[PDB]
């Protein structure tokens, strides 16, 4: 009966972790806190980042869950996300690769998040 | 430079997670396949179910991490949230409690996902 037009990605170190969702996305923490970060997309949608120190139910986890899709027209523009994330600093364990859904591609980050930038086959 | 507008949990058991989201939210899955869901939100906003046996990166973890913030008016509509999911079969282990950010409420289903609905003062 609630909708959810907002996700949460749980991370470790505020600061650092702001400023790369900042150039990631392209986006600006229109809130902020010394252990937490709060932007809203053009798109209609809203992502938070919560410190994992203080997140309640505490859970000391990185990498455990959350998702990202980054949606994308087509492939190309997968494989440009892929390179200007590497470039960027992304930890990057994955092969971009053609699954059932599309050309799917997922990347993790220093605080480990599955950011799943996909061209969906249709 | 690449905005997400979709974010996607991790689930076990595709039907019993599916119909699970469907009351949860409010939604009807738009698109579907036997280990794989996708609904899209009026809010203007896109949320996923893809099955953690199928998931790249290969990860089998429940409850690791992933938040869907379900954004109400005021405190009250989180607690009607509240004993609505208790008496639809949700875990449920947090106290809905007057944090910084406003008052806030998180519970975890059967697959176990951070479902965090808050009322934000200010």
């Amino acid at each position: 009966m609630t909708h959810p037009d907002f996700t949460i990605l749980y991370v470790d170190n505020p600061p650092a972790s702001t400023q790369f969702y900042k150039a990631l996305l392209g986006v600006d923490p229109v809130e902020s806190s010394p252990t937490f970060s709060l932007f809203v997309l053009a798109n209609g949608m809203k992502l938070g980042l919560w410190s994992r120190h203080t997140v309640e139910p505490k859970a000391s986890v990185t990498g455990g869950g959350g998702e990202l899709a980054f949606r994308v027209e087509n492939d190309a523009q997968v494989d440009e996300t892929f390179a200007g994330w590497k470039a960027s600093g992304v930890a990057m364990l994955q092969q971009p690769a053609k699954m059932e859904f599309g050309y799917t591609f997922t990347a993790a980050d220093p605080d480990s998040h599955r950011l799943r930038v996909y061209a969906f086959a249709g």
